[PDB]
C-alpha cells in the first residue's frame, strides 16, 4: 500500500503537469486529495447508485474508470479502476486532467468543493521543496 504525505504528493502532482492544469493551481490538488483519500492510494468508497470511488483522488466509476459493475459505465479514462489504486499516482493524475477537461472543472471531486473550493490552498503545499 501506500499513504502519501501532502509535500510528497505536491512533488508527484508537480512532477506530473498538475500545477496550474486547466487553471487549478497545485494547492488544490493537494487539498482534493487530503479531503478525498487522506492521501491513501488504497481508498475506496463505495456508493448507493452503484458506481465505486477510487484511489487518492476519489474517481468514479460511472463515467471515468471501468470496474465492471457500474450502470452507465463510459470509462472516459479508459482505464481500469484496479489502476487508480496503483501506489504511484500516474494513472490517477492521467485521468484527473482528462476528468477535469471534459466536465465541470474540479467540481467532480465533491470533497475539493467540501473543504479546498476557495480556501488557501496554498497552505497544503507551504515549505515542501517543489
Amino acid at each position: 500500500g501506500k499513504v502519501f504525505g501532502r509535500c510528497e504528493l505536491a512533488a508527484a502532482m508537480k512532477r506530473h503537469g498538475l500545477d496550474n492544469y486547466r487553471g487549478y493551481s497545485l494547492g488544490n490538488w493537494v487539498c482534493a486529495a487530503k479531503f478525498e483519500s487522506n492521501f491513501n492510494t488504497q481508498a475506496t468508497n463505495r456508493n448507493t447508485d452503484g458506481s465505486t470511488d477510487y484511489g487518492i483522488l476519489q474517481i468514479n466509476s460511472r463515467w471515468w474508470c471501468n470496474d465492471g459493475r457500474t450502470p452507465g459505465s463510459r470509462n472516459l479514462c479508459n482505464i481500469p479502476c484496479s489502476a487508480l489504486l496503483s501506489s504511484d499516482i500516474t494513472a490517477s493524475v492521467n485521468c484527473a486532467k482528462k476528468i477535469v477537461s471534459d466536465g465541470n472543472g474540479m467540481n467532480a471531486w465533491v470533497a475539493w468543493r467540501n473543504r479546498c473550493k476557495g480556501t488557501d490552498v496554498q497552505a497544503w503545499i507551504r515549505g515542501c521543496r517543489l
